[PDB]
């Protein structure tokens, strides 16, 4: 319940707005989902003409037919079109106005309903602001209506991604409650999962993948080069096949604290010796030469994507850094850079801020740089180590540098599970070298690996990933949907007369039928619901269906809409002003079929033809011939 | 008890099977042809499908939608609200009370809102009113549990499920009794015993306290006493067979259930007072749906007769024998030349193959070299575990068959030069159709499709012209 | 599978169906010779021929022709219990109304056969495993159901 509504509640208010209804699939009105209202012209205080309304377009710019302008509502129905891509670049376009009586009705496409609503309200409030008080904001209300689609279910990088990409190729998808997932389909041909994680996906891989400790030994025992370790532990001259763990053994020495080795890569025995010795006096005997053995510090991460076992993007990961004097350190450097034209919260920004927190805090006094320092020069500080993209950590593309050797190893890893995507992270010195020749190592693999970053890097050029995703399941239009039968009325005996002479052809398939009294699968009985499109949407959930027959009378398509799209076949009887809406969403190889009265009318895509009908005949006769062509 | 019979039946059925180390399973077939799992979870079974399976009043609404009979119930503290709503959860509910109990009076109620009247009317009478007015109408659910098995989606056995119960005489107390029927022979515990022993708990403790003497007192041979209201097969429970008493109605509803689901095997729990009845005409009700499932009371069950589910589930994967081996061939002394040579005139009749050779010098795989493993026996291994494998070709001379042996059973191919004594077991394991060239000196014997033919090289003449004619076999 | 021949199991027929059944088989297989045998008569293909006094004669006459493709047969109770039949598994089989005494023809079933039962006006299939039941409406034979079901012979 909405009590401010218009939250000045001046009693000059001059529009009225009211009966709203949310429209699922297709609509009497439009061709999509909607929201549809009603306007109307409140008396007493006569609205302005519309020149002034439409001289205040400072904000966006609707344009080039605006001339088309013939009263309040275009005008309405257009401003609200226009705040509807909440400035996101959305794919959401559509409006429609329909005069009926003294009133016009409105019909706004949308996605998810609420922020559609709130942006009605909001565009309501502005333009009631337009006359008498000559200002408003709009700008924090944009930002509070961005974040409230920012946390829905249709909201988020991937998912939206996604969503835009199937919408791009055509491709159906809706939300599943109860389950709570995504479904790409229909029928036989349908895929669930939610974000990057799919139904093909094995539930040993993705348990196995986490194990960290058994899959750094599976993939040691395959000879991939993997940070070894064997312990700290020292037997003196130890050395021999202890350090014949890999070419240029390169034992890093840590012990207590910092230092030096890193010099092995000559395989000389003696060097390691003298290393040993020489440098045993850096830690004393107080440790017993802990000391870690290859270590591949190469101070580089880079992260590899491979879809379906190809190798698709990479990206290299560099934490946030320092420019400048010795002013101090903490807060005046990172506060001014804060204020960068670059580094806003609008989602068109490329990054976020830096956002310290106690953990790199924690590192700088693991180091000793400081809080307020004097570093007056133009030296850069490193202020974090691991990369965290959440705290101003950037990243870079780096796809198009990469050795064949490095391909096909990560390939070679890629096809070794079950699953669809996989994200390996690595620790090189230079990704144009082999790896045989140059330090490497791999650290860990990942079963759901976030692709956002391949998406919009901060310095580089974009990369399409979730077209691969998609083209691995579907690769064109026909591979997606199945046969739809469409009728205005029939009963069940009809139904079972046709399901009967369908299955006559083909012998193994399953039809689905739909009525207003019964639902049937092939010739068997099944329990009704209440609710009229959920069996639809039951119907459609079903993973073996082959072909659909469904029944959409004016108090259905009145009441919510359509749940399909395509319609292949489209049977009409008597029909209403409003039954006549089903004749618009054809394909080009459809069949409508048309009976008033006693005439027969055809609208097969060759040719349009006409015929009086006769006595006792029935309409049945009518389509039984021309069934013999649906697949 | 499971991973066992699966292996007792791939021996029965000549599927080769091995464990895997470093990863904790178990793998049938060689190549592209591998199926690997543990007990009755495997590698086609989904992620998400099973993650929801465990999610509980998350699956009763996803049932529920579609129509499936599932308990349901309300809360009232009215008088009509409830005859209101219990007319749309389903008619024959019964109304029980909410904490008074007195006995409780369920008041199974047909199909009238008078007998809804008088219902009602008896609950806040009889009952005391001093508690809440929660009058909770509800479904009406009976005993006999039941267990159901889906694999691949077909109907495939069933079991009910009994608790232990005991008998009196009219001078012994309960213990006693108790431990009379652990003397008895069927109740030992070999591991090859049809039922267990009988134990001690809190949960026969408060089955004591709801009714019935606690540990005293003598029974008077009058009727039977139970112990638990969970038949817990570890201990004292027992399972019938009750496959061939199922109505075909109950059968679709089981398919129907389980067609919606990714996963191999599923069990269904449920409860009725009759199995041999459409589920339309009595109290029926779905409980629990379980992705891995336990498949031994089906096998060894204590009164029936066994049902081999294990072949079913064999039989999903592998229709036969040949659909589960790749391509072998062996050699007893080859380089990596040779190799190469003969990866290449192969690779001309099939260019998508995936064809993997292993010497005592290196690995290959379609012309490329990588890292060779210190542990001989164990490449091989490496090699049989890639899903994309279509050929192989090893080398097994006399040390590595002297100190391990071979990991694979049979070859398509043997090719010999100058063996050993040792050497010469290479060709015991051979199928009917295989070919075998043995070289000595310059003479030539070869065996092929059962036909013996000898005869002698010339000088200047090597064994790869002797072969290479020989390739168009295994293709 | 390479000494065996597919088989066709009725529990009580006429010879004006054999006729029909033999006519829409051979629209897809021209060159094949099919044996019927029913307690009215026995044909090949669609030609009459003389029929035994002992009736299990006939099925043995029949398995021993040498062109022989597809054989068709019929045992109702008195043949059953009388001295059995004769060959072993069967790849269809069709009841209509049966006794007790008959339902023993569905125990000897591989794992891909077809059986079709029906009573009054229901129909139970079961195919490949899976089970289906319906009903049938008032002027309805079962010429029309099994009609369909011959593409597993194939």
């Amino acid at each position: 319940a909405v009590e401010p509504v218009r939250i000045n509640a001046r009693t000059t208010d001059v529009f009225d707005i009211f009966n709203v209804k949310q429209y699922v699939g297709a609509n009497p009105y439009l061709n999509q989902a909607a929201l549809v209202f009603d306007f109307a012209f409140t008396e007493s205080y006569q609205p302005l003409p519309i020149e002034n309304y439409l001289a205040v377009v400072g904000d966006r710019y609707p344009r080039l037919k605006e001339i088309e302008y013939q009263s309040y509502a275009e005008l309405f129905a257009s401003t609200v079109a226009e705040v509807n891509k909440l400035e996101m670049d959305l794919h959401l376009k559509g409006w429609n106005v329909k005069p009926i009586e003294e009133i016009n009705r409105i019909a706004i496409e949308s996605l998810h309903h609420r922020t559609t609503k709130e942006v009605v309200y909001c565009v309501w409030d502005w333009f009631e602001f337009i006359t008498q008080g000559e200002e408003f904001d709009l700008s924090k209300q944009i930002a509070i209506l961005q974040q409230l689609f920012r946390n829905s279910v249709y909201g988020g990088p991937t998912v939206y991604a996604l969503l835009r990409t199937a919408n791009e190729k055509h491709i159906p998808a809706f939300y599943l409650w109860d389950e709570g997932l995504m479904q790409y389909g229909y029928g036989k041909q349908q895929v669930r999962g939610i974000a990057t994680t799919f139904d093909v996906d094995s539930h040993i891989d993705s348990d196995f993948t986490t194990q960290k400790d058994d899959c750094k030994k599976f993939l040691q025992e395959l000879g991939f080069p993997v940070p070894q370790g064997d312990v700290v532990f020292s037997l003196a001259e130890a050395k021999e096949v202890a350090a014949e763990i890999g070419y240029p053994v390169a034992v890093k020495p840590v012990a207590g604290h910092k230092g030096i080795g890193v010099t092995a890569d000559v395989q000389d025995e003696i060097e390691l010796e003298a290393a040993y010795d020489r440098a045993v006096a850096g830690i004393p005997l107080e440790e017993k030469i802990c000391i870690i053995v290859e270590n591949s510090i190469a101070g580089h991460d880079y992260r590899l994507l491979c879809v379906n076992g190809r190798f698709v993007a990479a990206t290299e990961r560099k934490p946030a850094y320092v420019v400048g004097d010795g002013y101090s350190t903490i807060a005046e450097l990172i506060e001014k850079e804060n204020f960068s034209p670059n580094r806003s919260d609008t989602p068109t920004s490329p990054m976020g801020k830096i956002r310290t927190d106690e953990a790199m805090h924690l590192y700088l006094e693991e180091q000793g740089l400081d809080l307020d320092s004097v570093i007056d020069r133009d030296r850069t500080i490193y202020l974090r180590k691991v990369a965290n993209l959440s705290s101003g950590g950037f990243s870079i593309d780096a796809t198009n540098r990469v050795h064949p050797d490095n391909i096909i190893l990560a390939q070679d890893i890629a096809q070794h599970f079950r699953l669809t995507c996989l994200g390996i992270d690595i620790i090189t010195n230079d990704i144009g070298r082999s790896w045989k020749e140059t330090s490497f190592g791999i650290i860990e693999i990942n079963a759901a690996p976030g692709v956002y970053m391949h998406l919009k890097p901060a310095i580089g050029e974009p990369v399409d990933v979730t077209a691969r995703i998609l083209e691995t399941f579907f690769e064109t239009e026909k591979n997606a949907r199945i046969p739809i039968i469409t009728f205005n009325r029939v009963s069940i005996r009809q139904l079972q007369k046709l399901s009967d002479r369908i299955l006559m052809s083909h012998p193994d398939w399953t039809i689905g039928a739909v009525c207003r009294e019964g639902i049937l699968i092939n010739r068997s009985e099944k329990i009704l619901n209440r609710h009229y499109n959920t069996n639809v949407l039951n119907l459609l959930r079903n993973p073996k269906l082959d072909l659909l027959i469904a029944e959409y009378d004016e108090d259905a398509l009145e009441a919510e809409g359509m749940f399909y799209h395509g319609s292949n076949l489209v049977v009409l009887e008597d029909p209403s002003e409003i039954e006549m809406i089903l004749t618009r969403d054809v394909f080009s190889d459809s069949t409508v079929i048309i009976k008033q009265g006693r005439e027969i009318t055809i609208k097969r895509k060759g040719l349009l033809e006409q015929y009086e009908l006769e006595a006792e005949e029935l309409i049945e006769q009518v389509y039984l011939k021309e069934i013999g062509t649906i697949s």
